[PDB]
């Protein structure tokens, strides 16, 4: 059976048979030496059937070489079983994500906020946890802390890139009784004089959305994020953070400012 | 903020930012013409955030380059949703097949048969449907059926490759007095003579198993295939075909016989 007839028997292209010969997966029975023409037999169709049966299960080519040459190799198929289970979980989450994205673009003509699930590493921060009467009053008392901590810790260099955020330790919603904890990441340990202390903040996977503009609309992102958090079945494992990209330090106009709200979540 | 500090903000590789810049997506703010350095600003971070959100959604890069600026293009999102649904369906299929594979390999030392789905086209066959008392009498009676057909039709040329097969239109296991229909696909129309007719057999999606051995033990294969259709949640849509590829006519050794069982099947 010449390669054309055989390629139509097994119903696959010629280049596929060329490739399977090139990698040594399916070798013709008899190659004519001067022309190089490949001729197969029935016992090449018998092997191509096994090859295609394994290849419909997603096995990579080298995995098929091993599956056909090494017997009692059930650990590689089980490994592939676990990987396929992981991709099914991931694809179902993707389904929920794309349903929510389509649900939004029909709900609003503009996508104001996209939600990204990113991993944030562990940090070394100086932290002050305290009650706040008003979030507007919360903004002013931070540069005093900036003076104070650099005073008490000489030569303490903050991490680059700068990570300056807020934990919201409140389990429900209110506007004037916010129990917050301001954390900012530095390089080394330090002195703990004052309400300012040092602590290690563990690495977390968190869904974050970046809101750009003034802070009075920031709650929007939270409602959105909360929707997201409930829609895709994620569970909020820790208190929500808010990391400051743009603000009074870089830029003077308060409408081009930008913060990023981060929800610590776990997949359940 | 050079590309290193920006790549450390997003926790992304320098090569990814390079690739994005090459493709036109996420062009940086300032490319210094003396040394070609790349400086990024936080607005580029805001753009990269939605880039990373879509890349976390499964969207290919050309789809992100078309989605990040032409904000009206929405049909491409239900289209991606349909692609993901197709993949989830096929992955669930694959998962059922891998679990069935694992149970069967843990069962027996030797994997005798290996099922594979393939799309068999429609084909113009000549057919003869009739009753047989046993399998051996049937095996002996096919060749005179072929001889009668080649005599009654002058100029009848078979199709290459030779798709010559039979159908068991019974639904339960009938060992004797079988209602069997032999058929073979030909090049073009002939004239109906006797009880042999011509017709066009429609294209199917068939789960196939190649039996190597004498014909009286093809039965095993069917049971296996049956388990495969009940286990992996497929459904037998039509009478099972059995195609003869290699056998007593081409090689007189009984142990080099090849028959390709084809269950017409549909997904549930
Ligand atoms: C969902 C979350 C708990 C989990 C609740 C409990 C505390 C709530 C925040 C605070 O109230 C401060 C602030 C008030 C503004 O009005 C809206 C934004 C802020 C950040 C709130 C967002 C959100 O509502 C929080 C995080
Ligand atoms: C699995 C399948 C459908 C089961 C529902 C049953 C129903 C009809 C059965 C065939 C016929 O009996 C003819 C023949 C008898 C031999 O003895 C063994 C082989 C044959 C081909 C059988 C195989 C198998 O057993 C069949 C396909
Ligand atoms: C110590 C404590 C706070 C700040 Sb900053 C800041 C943070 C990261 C990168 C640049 C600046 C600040 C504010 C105004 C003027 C100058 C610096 C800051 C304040 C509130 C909330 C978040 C960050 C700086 C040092
Ligand atoms: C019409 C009917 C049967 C056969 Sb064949 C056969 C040939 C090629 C591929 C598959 C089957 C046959 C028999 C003798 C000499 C040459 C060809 C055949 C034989 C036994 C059982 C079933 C079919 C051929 C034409």
């Amino acid at each position: 059976s010449q390669i054309g007839l055989f390629s139509k028997i097994c119903r696959v292209t010629i280049k596929t048979l060329h490739y399977y010969n090139k990698i040594g997966l399916l070798v013709p029975a008899y190659i004519n030496p001067d022309n190089g023409y490949r001729f197969y037999t029935s016992d090449q169709l018998m092997k191509f059937h096994q090859i295609a049966s394994l290849r419909q299960l997603g096995f990579t080519i080298t995995e098929i070489v091993t599956l056909t040459q090494d017997e009692n190799s059930c650990h590689i198929i089980e490994r592939r079983r676990l990987e396929i289970q992981k991709q099914i979980r991931d694809m179902a989450d993707m389904l929920s994500r794309i349903n929510h994205y389509l649900q939004h673009k029909k709900k609003e003509r503009i996508m104001l906020y996209q939600a990204a699930l990113k991993e944030i590493p562990e940090c070394i921060v100086y932290s002050k946890r305290f009650i706040v009467p008003d979030f507007s009053s919360y903004i002013k008392l931070i540069p005093p802390i900036g003076q104070e901590v650099m005073k008490a810790n000489p030569g303490l260099t903050l991490t680059t890139p700068a990570y300056c955020f807020t934990l919201y330790h409140d389990k429900e919603y209110k506007e004037k009784n916010m129990d917050v904890e301001f954390c900012e990441a530095v390089n080394d340990f330090g002195k703990n004089e004052g309400n300012i202390i040092f602590q290690v903040i563990p690495a977390i996977t968190a869904v974050t959305v970046i809101h750009k503009g003034p802070y009075d609309s920031l709650r929007n992102a939270y409602i959105y994020l909360m929707q997201w958090v409930e829609d895709n079945g994620y569970l909020l494992t820790n208190s929500p953070r808010e990391s400051y990209i743009d603000g009074i330090w870089n830029k003077q106009d308060s409408a081009e400012w930008m913060t990023e709200i981060q929800f610590p979540v776990e997949k359940v």
